[PDB]
């Protein structure tokens, strides 16, 4: 379950210090560079929020919205279950909260987890909308485990940068918002 990655993180991301901690940014980043990688997307996007909390955002298919064989979504199998998105789970277990924002073909979805991957009520249709195909991931790390949930943006700069070096049209920012003015790093290349 969700509760070994809580008892024992170091097992699952190696350490619950400032490493472990963009250790979970990373997690999240791989599944829409995967994505990329397989069609399917020409930006991911990455914003440190006021509240220290990260989104990761892509412009793939979008998460599937449908019925998984063992009969809960399978959004919510990614996030709740370890045993596609490997890592997923492990960064749910981790955060004092987490929200998926999924579009696909024209109508927006949501689910909500809580206190290391609770699901708030179940996952949601909202509405259509005009927004292009993608996927979001926010979530806020859990301060009771990390020993620090500070982000620092050279290191995530840094790593992200690496991150665009394995892909070919397809652009890579860093957003910090921490911070009065909106600071960022662009990423992007190229044959
Ligand atoms: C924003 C990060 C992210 N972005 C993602 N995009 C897709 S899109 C997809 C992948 C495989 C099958 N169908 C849709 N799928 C995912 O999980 C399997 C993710 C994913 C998981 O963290």
């Amino acid at each position: 379950g969700l509760e070994a990655v809580r008892k024992r993180p170091g097992m699952y991301i190696g350490s619950t210090d400032s490493r472990g901690l963009h250790h979970l940014v990373y997690e999240i980043v791989d599944n829409a560079v995967d994505e990329a990688l397989s069609g399917y997307g020409n930006e991911i996007n990455v914003t440190i929020q006021k509240d220290n909390s990260i989104c990761v955002a892509d412009s793939g298919r979008g998460m599937p919205t449908g019925m998984h064989a063992s009969g809960i979504p399978t959004v919510e199998v990614i996030f709740t279950v370890l045993h596609h998105g490997v890592g997923a789970s492990v960064v749910n277990a981790l955060s004092k909260w987490l929200e998926v924002h999924i579009v696909r073909d024209g109508v927006e979805y949501m689910e909500r987890f809580e206190d290391g991957g609770k699901p708030v009520g179940t996952l949601k249709k909202i509405g259509k909308t005009k927004k292009r195909n993608g996927t979001s991931v926010t979530f806020l790390p859990d301060d009771t485990i990390f020993s620090t949930t500070n982000f620092s943006y050279e290191i995530l700069a840094e790593r992200l940068r690496e991150s665009a070096f394995l892909l070919k049209g397809v652009k890579i920012t860093l957003t910090d918002e921490r911070g009065e003015e909106p600071k960022e790093e662009v990423f992007h290349y190229e044959e």
